[PDB]
């Protein structure tokens, strides 16, 4: 027979995502089979049906048995619903191991209590983190933190400021907080870590991670994991090449009115190309909410008159744009994103300078990497602390889109997806890291 993987995801597309194109990628040049398996607390997004119906024959997925978690934050309601599914995962894992030469359960940061199935089973728990490298280190040094505590010392990073670090520790009192103490002093317990990143984007902490020492497991570097709209496309192929300012809002967070508001002037007064995909704001104010045609119309927000100022040099669409083949598009000369780590990546692929809108701690730390370690991205003064103002806006796109500033970005981005591209390469750092993954799983048969 062949190897086959078990993978237990978190909800959320930011986490399904690079374990799904890890799991593609696998199955691309192998004879694996793989099965989600999927703990829930409450029914799954069509967004996260989608990308599990969509997946190759050799990749499936079974639910498990909703968990009722009846009485906030998204890590401590995780870390319950694993918890309270060992059962049914281990039931789940037996089922498998009947019907496939199950080797392995890769799970997720805060999964580590499917360790104990996958240890009772005799399958190797593994780790596959979705993230930065500097995350991963974060997390693995927070249990030290803890016993310790002016800028933090991530190993292996840049230093960071406290209020930087990720959401689930930002307030010690919360259950989010014991949750990932938790899972940190069981990472050991995985026989490996496979990790959404590469040399050149993060070499600081990578090269502390994949230090070798007794006891800690080894770090595949395996990044970067990346992957209707027809009219967008044909509106993109009429726009001169390098000159659309790709505002990708779709995901990764909400803007204030006030911040919408300041946005859509600070693009027009660029006098830039753009292809905005704008969510509905919050923090609307009555006058406005009670006033627009659609509450549900996000483009009923806008200043007056905005959209029909800008029609020749923006194309603003509501909710979504297909990312991947924009940022491929020669006609993209820059990429605005709240800088999910998925996005990131998507626009270092295709060689797209950044301007990093960080609204989440995450995000923050993410901007971190690309606009002052690896210097592939511009921030607008303000961003993820305050309003930033139209005037700043107009300033960072036309530093990044005509300025000395966006040319320098825009040959360190071009370098490193020059890189990016020899990591996935046959020869490439990547590739051998999944080719190094599946000779351990096939040594479990």
């Amino acid at each position: 027979g062949t190897p086959h993987i078990a993978i237990l995801p978190s909800p959320g597309m930011g986490h399904l995502i690079p374990m799904a194109e890890f799991a593609k990628r696998l199955v691309h040049h192998h004879n694996f089979s793989i099965t989600f398996v999927i703990p829930t607390d409450g029914p799954p997004s069509s967004a996260y049906q989608q990308v599990l119906t969509s997946l190759p024959s050799s990749i499936d997925h079974i639910f498990l048995p909703q968990v009722d978690l009846t009485d906030p934050r998204i890590e401590t309601l995780i870390s319950l619903t694993v918890a309270r599914s060992l059962s049914s995962l281990r039931t789940t894992l037996s089922s498998l191991q009947s019907s496939k030469n199950l080797v392995s359960l890769v799970v997720d940061l805060f999964g580590t209590d499917a360790f104990d199935p996958a240890i009772e089973l005799g399958i190797s728990p593994y780790i596959f983190f979705p993230s930065t490298a500097m995350t991963l280190s974060l997390f693995l040094y927070m249990p030290q933190l803890d016993k310790s505590v002016d800028l933090v010392r991530i190993p292996g990073c840049v230093p960071v400021r406290g209020s930087d670090l990720f959401d689930p520790v930002q307030d010690r009192t919360d259950e989010a907080y014991k949750w990932v103490i938790h899972h940190s002093n069981r990472y050991p317990m995985a026989e490996g870590v496979i990790e959404n990143s590469f040399m050149e984007l993060e070499h600081g902490a990578l090269k502390y991670l994949q230090t070798v020492q007794s006891g800690k497991p080894p770090v595949y570097a395996v990044g970067p994991l990346i992957k209707s709209g027809s009219k967008i496309i044909e509106w993109l192929d009429d726009q001169p090449v390098g000159s659309v300012l790709f505002v990708s809002f779709g995901s990764g967070g909400t803007l204030s009115y006030e911040q919408m508001t300041e946005l859509a002037h600070g693009l027009e007064s660029s006098q830039q190309r753009f292809l905005w995909v704008v969510r509905s704001p919050n923090q609307i104010p009555n006058s406005t909410y009670f006033s627009v045609q659609s509450q549900k119309d996000p483009l009923a927000y806008l200043p007056e008159g905005f959209l029909n100022r800008t029609e020749g040099r923006g194309l603003v669409v509501s909710n979504w744009a297909p990312q991947a083949q924009i940022l491929s598009h020669g006609s993209t000369g820059g990429f605005m994103s709240h800088c999910g780590w998925n996005s990131i990546l998507e626009s270092v692929v295709h060689g797209v300078p950044i301007i990093a809108w960080p609204l989440y701690a995450e995000q923050k730390m993410n901007s971190i990497i690309v606009v002052e370690d690896v210097k592939v991205a511009l921030r607008p003064a303000g961003v993820g602390e305050r309003v930033v103002e139209r005037s700043e806006i107009t300033a960072v796109v036309k530093a990044l889109m005509e300025g000395e500033e966006g040319k320098k970005v825009r040959n360190r981005m071009k370098e490193l997806k020059e890189a990016a591209a020899r990591a996935v390469s046959d020869d490439g750092a990547s590739t051998i890291a999944i080719a190094d993954l599946a000779q351990k799983w096939r040594s479990s048969m």
